[PDB]
């Protein structure tokens, strides 16, 4: 449609120019009318050209990538309108020399104020379209808080906290910060923490490892076979600090399933450490009476 | 390679714009007021777009000139260990140890220090333990000898060079110790690192248990009424 409109406009402009080229206005007044008509044809051809290139830009951006697209389309259409009207006026050239310079200096003063905000606006566009870190419906982390996404506007993005609290971020601020995406991530790993006494024999630790491996093998639905049990520093030679590393069959996008499976794993570890006769105790204290 | 292709596309776009504009200048069809109007439009354009080109260009310099890491290696930023898979002009993508995927800006990373594990040599690890102030010197010497012997018996995982250091005494009751040793690997091999550290900790525990070394709290005296 745009190509056909541009072709028709160009054909009309060429026909008008050729008719006005072979025959030129005789009366001085007719010359001004002919010049105005030629300027109008040129301005219409131009405006169609800007519209066509703007449409091509919008379509390529959409292909690379909806509310944000519509807002961007409206903004660029406004820019197209202002530029085409101003260059039409320049073709008219009705302003005096002092008036044209006055408009130019008004543009200079305008630029500072509005471009100052256009800095944030343009960097937000680049963040949304070029970086494209997340999409509507996925779960993301910013500053360690887990949130969801529903909206995408040019200046702001809207999120829901785990308690469904609705938040409205600026897009420029997010451009400066790191962001994690759960929907785009692969299957994950979770760690459950526990501590045991320094007196625990090595054989008990080996039995605990064997039981943990067996249990994780019996549940392929929730956990990957690969796992690891690691030891952490010893406190006062009384406490051993332990951690179990395991991988879900899901991401953290499935929050409720994540928490329920973690709870089940914790209960299993508790049953283990209770039925293996593993106990933790405080350091003994000696007392002198008087 | 992705960064190279993106840069090629960007520079081709710049080439296209410059060649077309200088072709138009050769044509010289615009009026004097029109040429000046286009020049001032360029002036106004420059501020807005060059403001972002600042970040873009510093990111290019960071990626290509500095070149601190490559795809597949493990790096540290702000103390968190992560992996790398992607390299884009504006952003880099990493995986946390829990496989969480993150999308950094490249300009922000340019301002920050970065550590690379794949480019580093064989490393050192430290295991912490404390013992009582009453421990005799001979017991400490025996512990050092046993630690040296054990590290010698395992050349596969540990370098012969090591050191046992003492740290400040707390209330003249607690001695704080630390053992320094070097792996035969880097921290890029995370699972092997953790497993070997766990084995070393278990060995140290067996030592301190079979050498009859005990730690105790300070005694307390009480007056009854």
């Amino acid at each position: 449609k745009s190509v056909q409109v541009f072709i028709w406009l160009c054909l009309i402009l060429v026909a008008w120019i050729l008719l006005f080229n072979h025959d030129v206005k005789r009366s001085p007044a007719a010359t001004k009318v002919l010049k105005c008509i030629t300027r109008t044809l040129i301005s219409i051809l131009t405006g169609a050209f800007f519209w066509l290139v703007k449409t091509l830009l919008l379509k390529i951006l959409a292909a690379n990538f909806k509310t944000a697209v519509k807002q961007l389309n409206k903004l660029v259409t406004a820019i197209l309108m202002v530029v085409t009207v101003v260059i039409w006026l320049l073709l008219l050239e009705v302003a005096t020399t002092k008036v044209l310079l006055f408009f130019s200096t008004q543009l200079v003063a305008l630029a500072f104020i509005i471009g100052s905000t256009c800095k944030n606006l343009f960097e937000s566009i680049v963040f949304v379209f070029v970086m494209h870190p997340y999409d509507v419906g996925d779960r993301c982390v910013v500053d360690g808080v887990a949130m969801l996404v529903e909206e995408m506007n040019l200046l702001t993005t809207v999120f829901l906290k785990l308690n469904n609290e609705k938040v409205y971020y600026p897009n420029a601020v997010l451009a400066t910060k790191p962001i994690s995406n759960y929907f785009r991530s692969p299957n994950m790993g979770e760690t459950v923490e526990f501590s045991i006494s320094f007196s625990t024999p090595v054989s008990k630790i080996a039995h605990l490892k064997e039981r943990i491996a067996e249990y994780l093998e019996q549940n392929p639905q929730h956990w990957a076979p690969v796992h690891s049990v690691v030891v952490k520093e010893i406190e006062n030679m009384n406490k051993l600090k332990m951690a179990l590393y395991s991988d879900h069959t899901i991401t953290f996008q499935e929050n409720r399933e994540r928490n329920l499976r973690r709870t089940e794993l914790s209960l299993a570890i508790k049953r283990m450490l209770e039925d293996l006769h593993i106990d933790y105790t405080l350091l003994p204290q000696d007392i002198n009476l008087t």
